[PDB]
């Protein structure tokens, strides 16, 4: 079959075509011990990939291969894809088409190592590298439209108007959901609990994701909750119990004011999409007004579309109704979106044959893939 | 074969690998006469070791070679040795691998005299000197879990994460049986018993080991027994009886506060536990305080391991539930574990040869040996 | 004396009438502080204009005043004048005549606001407004020509023959080097050096004028690039070395193809060139063909006159030679015109005195100003 | 007159506006006896604070405050400010103004509670609380840098360009002094010393501040110390010697590598300073190199700033020269630059009455103090 | 007014509070006939307590009711006590308070019953009851030092710091100047005077006083008296003389080692004091050393204090210099300390009360005294 594996920053999420939902996600992590063994057979491995990292991470030092959508390491990245074949999908590589994606602007090298990796030391027959965005708008079912995807390295902005590309209006800025996670464990010292390590880095992650909203006034917010105080409690894996104040609500203003942590000159999640729509010409900007897609992780945040609603529609003339369109499933939209592209009877003729590779070497996907 | 010489403080328990128990246990003292042999050849030994010692106790200077677990006096240390090789053994100790233990965070130097007579005076071929918490938790047979082994000389916790050290969260207090046995002989002055003799001291330990326990609720006991004035008889080998009073629980009772014999900034048994797991990552302090493994026989004492338990769970968060694992043979679980490790087939490979010796000298053993 | 100040986009060019060259050139950037002052008094200023801007841009966030030749932040621009005056020039503006310049087809209002700026805010006597293509031709000592002006925001060309202006053959094209800057901003991401501030614009900028030239053959030129990986060097502030590859070549070939930054329809350097002449009467084409006047700091690229000499010549017909006059100094063309223009005599009527302006108020420029 | 307190984990050191150097400074502990009394009126005293608590040690708990720049316990650290004032500069705080010093990202409610206290218990007039590394540029006279501050209890470091904050490159380890004191107390148990109490601490914190130094090159010096076997005598207060080996340049080592007491992802001396640096503006970063400020009592280890020096510059590109300023008082630097800034006339208007605490309660200081 | 009477083991010293020496010192024995009364009337006393017996002690049987500082016979204990009142100080013990004294570490019950006779078979309104040690201390007017006091029953050591006790530095043996007089009067037997009844035993003791001496080098002093045979002549009470030979300085030897008489495994006088000193806390040792209290009439041998010193100083480090305070007079210093400690104003609230024994019964000097 055909193998749709959507290596994000902070996720790898894989699977086959035709399916509606990944049927392996796990953290793009590797983890070594810092520690000698005392024992003897009982922890014999020296490297660990995926949930196992994740597991044994109060012994592990936890590294990320992808740093805002660009792989630092690639011996950990090749790890990753070893264990997302063997161990998670249980397939052999050179039998299936390998469909993969990236990042808008990109450096050119990254995807022609990605391309050679997947071409030699897998022998994957077929390979295709896809835009993050496009797959997202794929999953949506609709031709026309803006495109806002938010995962853990970086966000970017694609507009796309019945199917035709508007390469001189994307945008891309690198803060996502792991600038968001370092930004809380830094403010949450204020309160007396300082994070430090690597695995501590993932229980501020857990709290990230499951106390933090975005607040429809930041002002009023803030004024409110200072003279109620009121917090709640999340309990530490050790049985303790820390409170978060207002950082449930400050933790994710950062996407609509990325000053916060040193970006002073970055639009903000309103301001991109309105930069990006005027970028393109006049005739096309009231249907992609009316048509704006999120994805990824990072817009996950309660009150997050509504704020965003509210906000680009004072930057939009009055004259105009932006609506904001966030599925339920829209963290697994790009994948989505990769298995319907990659289950298309017209798609069939647009894989990169390895014989292809053999001929021109790398950077064929530069001239095809798109 | 292969001999497992567990040389603590007070006892001295040697055998062979693959045996569930060891074959002889015997005290660590070196007596010498104090006074002139008046008859002919009845009594010509000047110097007894072990249970001879122990038998002619009333004529004889008791000495105990180790202190804290240290070696103070290497010439009673190596007869000691040679009584347990020729006369308890019976064996060549040239032709078996001889296992030895060490409490943790002990000098350089001791290990490496240690080894530098068990090579040359002995002429041992492999020798491994492993660490006795580490071979306590082999004995319970489980890679994760925290140890809190007391014997004679030296009390001292080291926390194991399947099967990674934690050397950072290693704790070690001076203060075991012999100081319990102290105190007990200068508290039964009160009464009217005073000891003073080093033949004498072994009543008092003696007394510690069939009368003392732990008292559930100290302040409760010390006051009840004020007023009833409950106490038990116990026959001195003369033949007269000597009653003990509330000394029963208040020798135990230095264990959890060790203030009573000078030691006031000490942690005590739950309070060094606790600081122990605290020392740890986060996210293994869970299952550290779900798996407490008590060793040595200074931990015996009746309703030791439920008052440990009761004490842990009150400084413990709310949330945490301590287990204590104290097996009815913890007494010899360094042994059992040193047996069990020595029988590994991956572990024939981690001795010291004494070719290895003869090339790099001593301290060869601080590099491979942890 | 008489003032003759260049109010450019990028650049500000001050003199007095009668010099050969400006005595004082600024970038036209202002800059304000984005961290709160820690220190007390180091730093006390709250605006940078100018060169103080461009020193301390690490810790400002830097604004131009001008975009595509039209002011867009009034308050801004007078404190760029102010400075231009006061701290540049050192002498009271209501002592000396000034001349300005401006593109051609700008909106009325920005004349309008600019001469009411001039003789309110700082009581300017006389002010005169030209058009910076026609002061180019002034420099050049000619009557007949046409010029192709390109600077920091827009390149407009301008046929005169004889001395009488040819309105209807005026084009204006609101592409220059900020877009060209912009442009390789954007194509130094696929090496994998992504710069986003205002600061890092500035160095993306000297790169251009350091590193980039024009091709003579762009297909023959790429081909040969990407096989040989031929690159060069370039030292950051912050010590670190970047490669720049096909970028060098590329970032000005949007000249001679403006469809790379969106601007499809856009004619291009030879096209517009080529327009414009043929707008013009068929007995004056002769005539503009061989005598081509360059001027801005946008044409300064190595090879570009010979290019665009190249281009021009094959839309031509066959009978034609054009001339590409290019003169070493181009950069200052427009002020060498200005302050010629303002030292002859027969100009000396053209002021327009500020007693007119109390008259007929604003707008009086669009009749005696061309 | 002004009042410069500069409470710190170990040492408080307090004068007065204008001075040079600190007229009075003492250690921050607080001792309690924990023994009975067995004479009359001798030692009536219940509780000691400061130098008072040292001279008696021996028959004291010691106790300190402030833990990693954070007070653990109020009370205590009250008796020492009551002691400050009174016992050592013998006057009455309600006369002077007081200027405190705390460590960057401390918790909101320890800079609350110290100006509660300050406002209410000792009814100061007008209170100010600055930043350390902030006091430590100014004492240097300088506006523009990188400060180093290593203390007893916390090390951070913060970049300041040109008097402008970089609120976004500060970095802050909980690794100092007192957590090197404690290392070497663990190593010397390999010699065959173990001190326990806390009065034994302050033994090992003396061996650290007089035999300690930082090696050149740690891997060549351990080599070569081992087989040479230099070592130093060290005389304790009871007459006896004890032999100081490697552990005089293993226990600074922990500085450039904190992995050996367990802060295994900590960056280190050189690392930190890199990263902060690289945090900033890339147009910022060669000034910064450039001017390296060390600063309190754990950068006074010999050897420390030309090992600092050296590996900042293996991490920093070849065209990049790093300076490493360490003033012969970097000790007291923090206590100068703020007698400094309490001197200036433009600082008096910066000073928080009581009435505006009487106002606004508290976190007044949170919006005016920075 | 008060009383302080210390009851010794050989000796009862009476008096008054105020006095600077003790007015009533008799021997603390009780006799009785051995033979009947053939005349009428001339001695009809069946009792004898004091000098009366020791008068009479050739028709009587003299018996100590202490021994090593215990009360054995409480019938001749209060004997001797209503002796001590009524015929010595001739006052009523209902009108004066009474200060005891005791040796450390006795059975708790002699206190008790001693505190239960003095309240009710006395009627003594308050009563107290102090260490010997102390008062010897007090005596001394110092705070700071360490007591070797050695009496009649029992030597102890008490090392007292700034007034704080050190409960766990304690020592105690029981072998003071009664067995010397029954070492001497074995020892006597070589030279061929057989000394066996009590009466005869009192002639010992004189000897013991008036010509044993501390051998400054006891082997070369053993053997020059070997050769030389230098001997004293001694009176006896019938007028025969005997000449004690090397006798002389062996009995007081036995300090020194008290192996001579069986304790084998007991310190000795350097040694005792060594060891309690190296018991204490490191900080407070130096000040221990220099400062060394003699106190009891078993210190009062010819050149104790200088072979004392000398002994103490081989076993001290070569850094430490002992002083040994010998007052002259030393053998009352506990009457003196006692008289001192019950004059002090704030001594009056220590009392304790009838009442308070009539309510708490016994074991309150338990709690209140110490
Ligand atoms: N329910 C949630 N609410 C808020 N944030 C979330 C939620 N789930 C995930 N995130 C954030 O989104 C990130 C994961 O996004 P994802 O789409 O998996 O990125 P990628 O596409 O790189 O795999 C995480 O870093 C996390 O911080
Ligand atoms: N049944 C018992 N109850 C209480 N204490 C005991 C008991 N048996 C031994 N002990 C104490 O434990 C000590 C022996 O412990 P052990 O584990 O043999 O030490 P080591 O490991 O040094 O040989 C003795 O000093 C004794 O006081
Ligand atoms: N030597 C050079 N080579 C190439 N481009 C240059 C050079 N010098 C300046 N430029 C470009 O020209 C612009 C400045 O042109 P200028 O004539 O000063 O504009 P203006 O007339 O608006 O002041 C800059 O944006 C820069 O990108
Ligand atoms: N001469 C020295 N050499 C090495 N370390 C020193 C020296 N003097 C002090 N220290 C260390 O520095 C610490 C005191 O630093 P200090 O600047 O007083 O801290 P704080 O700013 O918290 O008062 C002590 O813990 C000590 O270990
Ligand atoms: N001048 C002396 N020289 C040597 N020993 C003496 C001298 N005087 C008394 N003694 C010894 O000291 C003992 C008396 O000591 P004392 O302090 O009275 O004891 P207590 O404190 O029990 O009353 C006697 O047994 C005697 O042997
Ligand atoms: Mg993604
Ligand atoms: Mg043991
Ligand atoms: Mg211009
Ligand atoms: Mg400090
Ligand atoms: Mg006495």
């Amino acid at each position: 079959s055909s193998i749709v594996c959507d290596n994000g920053s902070g996720m790898v999420k894989a699977g086959f075509s035709g399916d509606d939902a990944p049927r392996h996600v796990f953290p793009s992590i590797v983890g070594r011990p810092k520690n000698m063994q005392a024992m003897m057979g009982s922890a014999n491995k020296t490297v660990y990939v995926g949930d196992e990292a994740q597991s044994k991470r109060g012994v592990l030092s936890l590294k990320y291969p992808i740093e805002h959508g660009i792989v630092t390491n690639w011996d950990d990245m090749e790890k990753i894809w070893h264990h997302t074949f063997y161990n998670e999908l249980r397939v052999n590589p050179e039998q299936h088409n390998v469909l993969l994606t990236e990042a808008p602007m990109n450096p050119k090298q990254n995807r022609e190592k990605m391309t050679q990796i997947m071409f030699e030391t897998f022998n994957v027959p077929s390979l295709y590298i896809g835009i993050q965005a496009v797959l997202s708008l794929y999953s949506s079912g609709r031709t026309t439209g803006i495109v806002l995807d938010a995962g853990d390295g970086v966000t970017h902005t694609v507009p796309i108007y019945e199917g035709y590309s508007l390469p001189h209006a994307v945008r891309r800025v690198d803060m996502a959901g792991r600038d968001l996670t370092e930004y809380l464990m830094k403010i949450m010292m204020e309160t007396g609990t300082t994070f430090t390590t690597t695995a501590e880095k993932e229980i501020v992650r857990n709290v990230k994701e499951q106390l933090c909203y975005v607040a429809l006034d930041f002002e009023e917010e803030m004024t409110n909750s200072a003279k109620s105080a009121n917090e709640e409690a999340f309990e530490l894996p050790d049985g303790n119990v820390m409170m978060v104040g207002n950082q449930r609500f400050r933790c994710p203003e950062v996407l609509f004011k990325p000053s916060l942590i040193g970006l002073d000159e970055a639009p903000g999640f309103p301001e991109m999409v309105y930069q990006s729509i005027n970028k393109c010409d006049i005739d096309v900007r009231r249907e992609l007004y009316g048509n704006i897609v999120l994805s990824g992780g990072s817009t996950m945040f309660l009150n997050l579309p509504e704020r965003l609603a509210k906000e680009i529609s004072n930057l939009a003339p009055s004259s105009i109704k932006p609506k904001v369109v966030a599925p339920p499933e829209r963290k697994y939209s790009v994948w989505i979106g990769g298995s319907i592209l990659s289950s298309l009877t017209t798609f069939q003729t647009m894989w990169v044959k390895k014989s292809e590779y053999d001929e021109s070497g790398p950077s064929i996907v530069h001239n095809k893939c798109f």
